[PDB]
RNA sequence: AGGUGGUGCAUGGCUGUCGUCAGCUCGUGCCGUAAGGUGUUGGGUUAAGUCCCGCAACGAGCGCAACCCUCGUGUUUAGUUGC
């Protein structure tokens, strides 16, 4: 058992709180304390930026605009690439080659080329 | 008309030379105010930016290679002034 079930309830478990000492002094009014080296951030800030942020999603997949989920590394790799095969959008898995979200004119001649 | 008279530091054509060395560049996209740079860097590797990996680089063009000519094996076809 929890405080609440809902979408604050899987976030207080083990989904919060990163970087220790590598941190950026621009992010400074989305943190609460530093405990154990380890600044946990806040949960009150995180889901009214989570509302905004689910707001204009919402209101372009309703029109009928297209996604772009990238993500390069090791650690979130198998989930980026399971979530957009069911969201039916583009994705980046493997090696990051130079020039890939603005040149897509030139990497899609080699999509082509696969295909030939 | 004629000039093997001057000037190839006025020139065409052609040549040596470094060199067969292997480099020389471009499109799109990024970096910097900009001139430019990145790709043509790095780690190894080959005769060779040859190739692999890494990497805002991704691709491409000339060069390299190959395609052409002989030599080394065989096979098919045709045989004189060949055997």
């Amino acid at each position: 058992y929890w405080n609440i079930n809902l979408e604050e309830m899987m976030e207080a478990g083990v989904h919060f709180g990163h970087g220790t000492r590598k941190w950026n002094p621009r992010m400074s009014p989305y943190i609460s304390a530093k405990c154990k080296g380890i600044h946990i951030i806040n949960l009150t800030r995180t889901a009214r930026f989570l509302s905004e942020a689910c707001d204009l999603v919402f209101d372009a997949s309703s029109r009928g605009k297209q996604f772009l989920i990238v993500g390069t590394k090791n650690k979130a790799a198998d989930s980026v690439a399971r979530a957009a095969i069911r969201a039916r959008c583009h994705y980046v898995n493997k090696k990051w080659l130079g020039g890939m979200l603005t040149n897509w004119s030139t990497t899609e001649t080699r999509l082509h080329k696969f295909r030939d």
